[PDB]
């Protein structure tokens, strides 16, 4: 119902993978993991590069949520090996619940 109160949040299943895009040719698995362990712990990274048009992409899934948020800003537009690779909340289908906003 359209009105104007203090907004609820329910835990569901906070984030925890993250999409890196604008990697050079150059940038690794192993080299993303090196970056990302700085901040906190990677449980798994896969890097993609099926499309060769545009740069590849890696995703980065970290342990907790507090450590993707932390990593995601600090590696959101970060440069790396003269590249800024932009890092940016992974989002799924596989929740049902959808109700965006309007602006």
């Amino acid at each position: 119902g359209s009105s104007g109160s203090s907004g609820m949040m329910e835990d569901d299943g906070q984030p925890r993978t993250l999409y890196v895009g604008n990697l050079s040719r150059d940038v690794t698995e192993v080299l993303i993991l090196q970056l990302f362990s700085q901040i906190g712990p990677c449980k798994s990274c896969k890097m993609i590069t099926e499309h060769t048009s545009n740069d590849p992409y890696c995703f980065v899934e970290f342990y907790e949520h507090r450590d993707a948020a932390a990593a995601l800003a600090a590696m959101n537009g970060r440069k790396i090996l003269g590249k800024e690779v932009k890092v940016n909340w992974a989002t799924t289908p596989s929740s049902q619940k959808s109700g965006p906003s309007s602006g």
